[PDB]
């Protein structure tokens, strides 16, 4: 099943990934939403181990760290305007989210190559890709029934750029 999968992460990544997949769910699909949950914990599972294993440092995720974390601050820096503005009027802050989103796409590929196959690397480009898109955040913040799923994403992300990693 699924339940070994989760067990291996901590709680603040299921939370994480529980508030992240219902997001999904609401603006994309249910397939979208199981696909996306699945290469999420295929990932961290594979870097968890990796680290463990002492096949990389923990210093080795410094930049993917420091964007997820810059990415998810500019998220609260626009969630504070969600029911004030539309998405495009907050395309400033969601598109700084984007790049940040995007640089820890990079570093993460540039990380997990020498030991991925390039189908996991796939996924790697296809999960940012999708969860980090500019029309991603559009479609979130134009929804109306999302606040209260919206909330727990962002009170997620929040206390991820809490917990300092060194
Ligand atoms: C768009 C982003 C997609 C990302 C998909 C690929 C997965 C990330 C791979 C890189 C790993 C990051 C650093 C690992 C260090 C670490 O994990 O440490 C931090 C904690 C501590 O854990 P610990 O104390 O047990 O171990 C410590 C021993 N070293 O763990 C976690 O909370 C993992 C949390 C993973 C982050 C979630 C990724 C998905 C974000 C989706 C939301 C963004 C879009 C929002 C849309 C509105
Ligand atoms: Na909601």
């Amino acid at each position: 099943p699924l339940s070994g999968l989760k067990k291996l992460i901590p709680e603040e990544g299921r939370e994480l990934i529980g508030s992240v997949k219902k997001i999904i769910k609401r603006v994309s699909n249910e397939e979208k939403a199981n696909e996306m949950e699945k290469n999420i914990l295929k990932i961290l599972i594979k870097v968890f181990f990796y680290i463990d294993s002492k096949a990389i440092q923990i210093g080795d995720l410094a930049k993917v760290d420091r964007a997820l974390r810059d990415g998810f601050n500019h998220l609260d820096r626009a969630f504070r305007y969600y029911g004030v503005k539309k998405a495009a009027d907050l395309v400033v802050i969601l598109e700084k989210a984007s790049t940040a989103l995007k640089e820890a796409e990079q570093e993460t590929v540039t990380l997990l190559t020498p030991f991925f196959r390039p189908h996991n690397i796939q996924l790697i480009r296809n999960t940012f890709a999708f969860l980090g898109s500019l029309d991603f955040f559009t479609k979130v913040w134009d929804d109306l029934e999302i606040e209260d799923d919206l909330f727990l994403l962002i009170s997620a992300l929040n206390k991820y750029t809490q917990i300092e990693l060194i």
